[PDB]
């Protein structure tokens, strides 16, 4: 129907319908009499899985064929969401698909949502290693995703009198069509045991031994034919395990659990041993395979044919792993290991915050990792040895470098490790790469300048545009063509269309469609009643202090107090939807969701308030609610205080989908705001330069709330119990914190928001005005692709060109 | 080849090869450079599972529309072995598929080596199971097999210096190319919890919920184009199951256990708790699937459309929670609900052994199934009333007869309520079902006489003829054709050449071949070396006393003391195989394994002996060993003590693939004499009778011990360390158990046996007159088909008429 969704060949269409009746019968073991909605499901994934097969073969053939230099992106986490939707767009399959499946009487969109997110992530991260994979298959790069095929990803959030209550995410329960077990890949990876010194070097003995199977998913480039791999390993007993008779059977669980649950923090280190047993797993097999990968082509050649990208430092012991495989198993040299392993390796730094930096017991690695720990140590008094020399005296430095942190326990920073071990270090912003320069990584920049690079993080535009939102990639293809969606840079053309009536007019009617479509997707699936003529106000992303979803319930609760001082007078109608997960055990973000719904509890029964205002908590927040929810958002709410959010990815989205940017000069909003234009975007608050002036003197919240009578009036309505009539003491803990320990700041950037948030209801009462803005930030929005991050990774990191020439079909 | 294998016509090949490449391509992602032979074996099984389908949905549907009665046949254990060559047999696709992988350059019995057993079973039963499926199939019965998908099966059993070791039997780690997962059946299963009385009856709160998801594997009938289901049920915990975080997720795996392992005890009972909730775990799911399919046609005829069939008291829980169903959920009154549970249910007893008989505590009941203990005590109260009013005054028979034993610990009588709950009770041999009229079920004989019937046991011509032997299939399929193969009683004819020259030549060629193929696996997969001239002498069967290996033990070093005692006198040579599986905690049982393994060490290594004694422990016997060593098998030994096997099925195998059987008048044993005549037997030993006999005035072996000098020896070298040089005491409870606490009177036969055993050898030494008994008992072996045992189950039992007619293709 809609022209960047491929033709649909007569052809085509009825060797889909064929092989979808095949898959239906052989496959799934149905006649169309008794299938279900999820029969049809399968089927469709069936027979679109079918033209990945040809390509990812004929790939995986041409690498081994061309032996390219080979990308290793591991992460702990990888967010995909549902396959479906992505690999018909990426083949070109979607509009044959959606004619082949409307012939049989079945409506494809109704088929989508019975698939089940692949929620292996917890949030940004997660979700930057996905955009990742599309954009390293679309630049036709030898690059294999490595991760944990998680039983359970990211639990499923229902709200239960307000409160989030967590429920296992099955997500394997029916199945996964688009994964391959390759057993026949099995991999031992070992645990615990003792280093015994021989003649001939350092040897560990007497380890507990998990099997490591790896589950094979192809990840499909946009219309090039390629189609690279993501490596899941699963843990598995040996079947000697344990082996009175029934006990030893049952305690097979024990090895299989280190893959069975996603740990669900979001910036935010659990020093667990299972969680450290996840990032010994994934390296230790992955390693494995890589070096078997090299050695059906002397390790001086392994950096010219292995890149390593250590996604944070989750994968950190990739580093002394590689070192022991080279040193004990293949007998090499310290320094020329050690060589080999810096020109392999580098590391993306993701946070600043200290509380998120993983820094592991030393007695926890003692006993599960023994041998890791030795070379931690060698390579903590080399690199000393060369901080020393090169600054003679200084002997706080070598306190401060130290990969051994002193104190109470010895800990590991593995932070300072991935520095050591790793040619390059990067940041995800330029403002965040700056401030790792400047601040926390001050020392190892002054030693070695040159590892430290910026790439500022990217979103892929085919689920992000493409797949969310096909009515505004046609009509930006209807002026200027389809080659934008894997060159973003050619969205600058749309800058001519911004005084084109025509243009202007279907910018708004997109927005609106995407209003009326996601109104009614809360009215079937959540029961709730929003006016779509209203400015949709989201803020989605993880619940954390840090990104501030307080100070939007602050402005919140001042449109709803201004509304009741002045009920007779006009205010612009919005919906406020905030949406995300608070990590099970953060107690300050389960209490943020509960003071969000009882908001709502009273804004939304208001008599007097009417539809002028709503607030509406979004459930379950997640991949495939995101591509709903942001293709009909009006305003992005990124509010996090300067100097917290290392990036975002969200405010990206939002800024490619057609909603205008309410945030502070943090992460990449600084360099989205220098690509529209600060005019173009709704910018307050400290700048990092301001939160430094605040700490040096010291953060006084009273002096705030003495002089704000608006902020006051919120408090006490907090303390009193005008939210909480039953708990009138409920949000003690938040009147507390916001009050006497407030990290964030909350206070200080209230009166620039709300003065702020005028000037967004000013420009939203001239629709002409608002949408000629939001063309202005959609033509500029070019930089924040995926493909510019991964061609600045394969330039300045890989060492590797990428490619947009076909492979043959 | 041979024309039982079916046609390989040149459309069939030319379609199975296209297939096979599909499957390769699109299945397993493989292309022909990279595939490994276990990739091959997949592609097959696919290639032949799509021609199950079409009959399988069309076989599912004719039973919805004629609505038969249906047969559910619950067992815990269901000893399936390989499903490849069975489906290509039943679906004459043998020999196109034969013909199909040679064209691509495969071996197609290479590729049946790499499927793994399913080995949901311990023996006997489980096997029986097996073999009834196959014949409900064959006589186009609407029949269901019910069990547990364990996953983990029968444990494989490694020799590590002479000694059992079990390892995990991890039969699911490839992938099962047979099951379909139906998660849309997935069912509630209850545990623990209270009984409430209310207004409106007993409820069941407060319980714990496992879900219960069914795996459906296709049954395939001998050419009639119907394929039945067996449906295994897996455990799953629910999703708000434990739902701090991560640990909630971890649990999930107690639940999962009630899946997970079968419990290896062949005629043992062990009261576990998790053994009883796997007992419930099938019982629940499979009665809510019942009363669901016949929801879909008022309980009157409720028993005109199901009969359920209860493989030993495993399922026995099937009684009280059908009562639980009608009268708590369908609010049918005690006596209706009563009378429908008798006339739905049937009790198949296996075993007369005390030790085998389920005997639960109270306790256990208590906790695990509140509301099902009330209901068993009320079918006790008015079982016992009945009882008093037919024998008034009888107390000692109301104790006797109680379902409820009195004791330290009460215990409910599992068999005591299958009696009371089910329309027939049968035993699984003649001489077994009389003991059951005789001794330990008289009382309830006295009561109901009309309830106690006799089904001989059976065995699957189709397995356990055409699959293991094809050559002696063709070779009978020669002279009389191919209907004998869904007709046993057809093998009759043959006694019409029992003295054709041609057929004496052809009998005896094949069992050379069958040696020869034997004697080769035991070379290449076992590096041991056996003469393929010698007689094989094969005890393949569970490791227990009463089945008196330790008297084949005696009778092997007999041999031996007297080729030592006479080195240079001619005795007929022989290769004495032993096989068998120990239940991992049965002491006793290990030392067997062990002794005969210390016997082999001895025997196979002095250079007096040469090639004339051999002896071989057969490690990992299972189903998949036994179709190649009972082929090659000479000398069948089926001597356990009189009234101990209620039937045996062995004995049967080796009757039909041309093996004499050396026997006591035991079991299936004496209708196999009984058949073939006395004197095509080599039967020996104490009758039922003479067992009683030595047990009224006592059993004294040191008496045999005192007047056997051959016996004194072997015990004095056992006692003495001949047989373990290191460990002289090693075989202590062997000697202390055979001379003091033999409740199988191994001494007791001794004599008759190896008297009996030189009569073997004397008819061995004349090839000709061997092989006219091996006729007349291949010849008579008829009766012992599964299929006359399943006819009589049909037309005696369950109310229903079996058919040959076929099933459009
Ligand atoms: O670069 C991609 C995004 O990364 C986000 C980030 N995620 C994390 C993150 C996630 C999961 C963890 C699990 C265990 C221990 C630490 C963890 C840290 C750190 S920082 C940052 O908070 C965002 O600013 C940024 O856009
Ligand atoms: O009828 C089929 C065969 O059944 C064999 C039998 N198996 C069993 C058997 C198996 C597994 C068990 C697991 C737990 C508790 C009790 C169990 C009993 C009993 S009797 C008998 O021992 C054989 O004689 C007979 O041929
Ligand atoms: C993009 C994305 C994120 C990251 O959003 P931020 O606003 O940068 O925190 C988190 N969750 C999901 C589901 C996403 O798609
Ligand atoms: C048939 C069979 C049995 C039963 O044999 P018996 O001699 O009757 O005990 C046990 N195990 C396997 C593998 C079988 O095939």
């Amino acid at each position: 129907q809609i022209s960047v969704r491929g033709l649909a060949g007569v052809e085509n269409v009825t060797e889909l319908k064929k092989n979808f009746n095949r898959h239906l019968h052989f496959t799934l073991v149905k006649d169309r009499n008794v299938a279900t909605p999820r029969d049809y499901y399968f089927a469709l994934a069936h027979t679109v899985r079918d033209h990945l097969v040809g390509r990812w073969i004929r790939t995986q053939q041409h690498y081994y064929e061309k032996d390219p230099k080979r990308i290793y992106y591991l992460s702990l986490e990888f967010y995909m969401g549902r396959t479906l939707q992505n690999t018909m767009v990426n083949l070109a399959l979607e509009n044959a698909c959606d004619e082949a499946t409307y012939q049989l009487g079945l409506d494809m969109e109704e088929l989508e949502e019975i698939e089940e997110d692949a929620g292996l992530g917890n949030g940004g991260l997660g979700r930057l290693a996905a955009c990742f994979l599309d954009s390293m298959a679309t630049l036709g790069l030898a690059a294999y995703g490595y991760g944990i095929r998680y039983e359970f990803g990211i639990f499923n959030q229902k709200i239960c009198g307000g409160w989030q209550m967590e429920e296992a995410d099955d997500w394997l329960r029916y199945g996964n069509p688009w994964e391959k077990a390759r057993p026949e890949f099995t991999l031992p990876v070992h645990f615990y045991g003792r280093v015994e010194h021989t003649s001939q070097g350092a040897k560990w003995v007497d380890t507990q031994v998990v099997l490591a199977m790896p589950y094979d998913t192809p990840v499909p480039g946009y219309r090039n034919n390629v189609v690279n791999t993501m490596r899941l390993w699963s843990a598995k007993a040996p079947n000697d395990f344990n082996l009175g008779y029934i006990q030893a059977v049952l305690d097979r669980n024990l090895a299989e659990n280190i893959s069975r649950v996603l740990y669900p923090n979001d910036n935010f280190f659990e020093g667990k041993e299972l969680r450290l047993k996840q990032e010994y797993f994934v390296v230790a097999a992955t390693l494995q395979d890589i070096i078997r990968r090299f050695k059906s082509s002397n390790f001086d050649a392994f950096p010219d044919k292995v890149a390593i990208q250590l996604n944070d430092t989750h994968p950190s012991l990739a580093i002394p792993e590689l070192m022991r495989v080279l040193v004990d198993l293949e007998r090499l040299d310290w320094d020329k290991a050690w060589e080999v392993t810096v020109k392999t390796c580098a590391y993306t730094n993701h946070t600043v915050l200290p509380e998120a930096l993983e820094r592991w017991p030393v007695h926890l690695l003692e006993t599960l990792l023994p041998r890791h720990l030795q070379i931690i140590y060698e390579i903590n008094q080399r690199f000393l040895n060369r901080v020393a020399a090169a600054f003679p005296g200084d002997v706080d430095r070598l306190r401060r470098m130290s990969l051994v942190e002193e104190g109470a326990v010895k800990r590991i920073n593995m932070a300072h490790l991935c520095i050591a071990g790793s040619h390059a270090v990067n940041g995800v912003a330029r403002i965040h790469s700056e401030i790792l320069k400047k601040t926390i990584f001050k020392d190892f920049y002054e030693l070695e300048p040159h590892k430290f690079q910026n790439k500022t993080n990217g979103i892929t535009p085919r689920r992000w545009l493409v797949l969310c939102n096909p009515g505004l990639a046609e009509i930006i293809a209807e002026r200027i063509g389809e080659e934008y969606i894997s060159d973003l840079d050619q969205l600058r053309k749309l800058l001519s269309y911004v005084d084109d009536e025509a243009f202007i007019r279907d910018v708004a009617k997109v927005k609106q469609e995407n209003k009326l479509k996601f109104a009614a997707y809360l009215e079937r699936e959540y029961k709730v009643h929003i006016n779509p003529n209203s400015l949709f106000d989201v803020q989605v992303k993880r619940i954390h202090e840090y990104k501030r979803q307080l100070l939007n319930c602050l402005h919140v609760i001042t449109l709803y107090n201004r509304i009741k001082k002045e009920p007779n007078k006009f205010v612009v109608p919005r919906t406020v939807m905030i949406g995300g997960k608070a990590a099970p055990g953060y107690h300050m973000a389960k209490m943020i969701i509960k003071l969000i719904t009882a908001i709502g509890d009273v804004v939304n029964h208001d008599p007097v308030v009417g539809d002028r205002l709503r607030v509406i908590f979004l459930e379950n927040y997640r991949v495939s609610l995101a591509e709903k929810v942001i293709p009909a958002a009006d305003l992005s709410e990124q509010i996090s205080t300067a100097g917290t959010e290392a990036s975002g990815t969200g405010n990206m989205k939002f800024m490619l989908n057609g909603a205008l940017t309410i945030g502070t000069m943090d992460g990449a909003n600084v360099e989205m705001a220098e690509e529209a234009g600060e005019e173009n975007f709704f910018i307050f608050g400290m700048r990092v330069e301001d939160v430094d002036r605040l700490d040096q003197r010291g953060y006084n919240a009273q002096e705030y709330y003495d002089r704000i009578p608006e902020l006051r009036q919120i408090i006490e309505q907090l303390s009193s119990g005008f939210f909480s009539p039953k708990q009138p003491d409920l949000f003690k803990d938040i009147v507390n914190m916001l009050m006497h320990h407030d990290r964030f700041k909350v206070f200080a950037d209230y009166e620039e928001y709300v003065k702020c948030q005028e000037r967004v209801s000013a420009l939203y009462k001239n629709p002409r005005e608002w949408t000629r803005m939001v063309i202005r930030n959609i033509a500029t929005s070019g930089k924040f692709s995926s493909d510019r991050t991964i061609a600045q990774y394969a330039r300045e990191i890989w060492g590797v060109e990428p490619s947009r020439q076909r492979l043959p079909a």
